[PDB]
C-alpha cells in the first residue's frame, strides 16, 4: 500500500484504488495501472522533472529503503494476476530489488523528488509506475 500527495491529487496503484478514489475520480490508465483522485487537504509531496536513473524506494515487506538503478520508463510484459489479464505494462521502470505484492504503493524518490511507485514485481525484480511526465500534478 502507499500513495503521492501532491496539491489537491493523491496517486494510487489503480488496482489498490479504494471506492471514494474511484467516486472523486481525476484520470486513470489501466495500462500504466496508475488512478489519481482529488483530496480535500493540500499536499506537499514534489515530482521530480528529470531523466534519472537512479534513487530509493521504500520496501514494506523488509521496513527499509534500498538504493537502485533502474530503466527508463517503458512497456513491460506483466504475468496476469486477479486485478488485470497478461499485458504490457506502460511507463513501467526495473530495478533489481527485493518486492512481494503488498509492497506496491511504495515511493521511488531521487534527488529532485517522487519519480514513482512501486507496481510490479518477481524474480529479484521490483517495476515502478512512473509519473515524471504527469505534469499536470503541479497545476
Ligand atoms: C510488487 O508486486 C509483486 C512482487 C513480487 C511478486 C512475486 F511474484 F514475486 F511474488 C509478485 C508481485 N505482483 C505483481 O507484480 N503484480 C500484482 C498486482 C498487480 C501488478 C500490476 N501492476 O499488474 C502485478
Ligand atoms: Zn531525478
Amino acid at each position: 500500500s502507499g500513495a503521492i500527495y501532491v496539491g489537491n491529487y493523491r496517486v494510487v496503484n489503480r488496482h489498490l484504488a479504494t471506492h471514494n478514489d474511484w467516486a472523486n475520480l481525476v484520470w486513470e490508465d489501466s495500462s500504466r495501472d496508475l488512478l489519481v483522485s482529488s483530496t480535500t487537504a493540500q499536499g506537499c509531496d514534489t515530482i521530480a522533472r528529470c531523466d534519472c536513473q537512479t534513487g530509493v524506494y521504500y520496501c514494506s515487506s523488509r521496513r527499509k529503503h534500498y538504493p537502485v538503478s533502474f530503466s527508463k520508463p517503458s512497456l513491460i510484459f506483466v504475468e496476469a494476476s486477479e486485478y488485470y489479464p497478461a499485458r504490457y505494462q506502460s511507463h513501467l521502470m526495473l530495478a533489481v530489488g527485493h518486492s512481494e505484492p503488498g509492497d506496491c504503493g511504495g515511493i521511488l524518490r531521487c534527488q529532485h523528488g517522487v519519480v514513482g511507485i512501486v507496481s510490479t514485481g518477481g524474480n529479484g525484480l521490483v517495476g515502478f509506475a512512473d509519473v515524471r511526465d504527469l505534469l499536470w500534478l503541479d497545476e
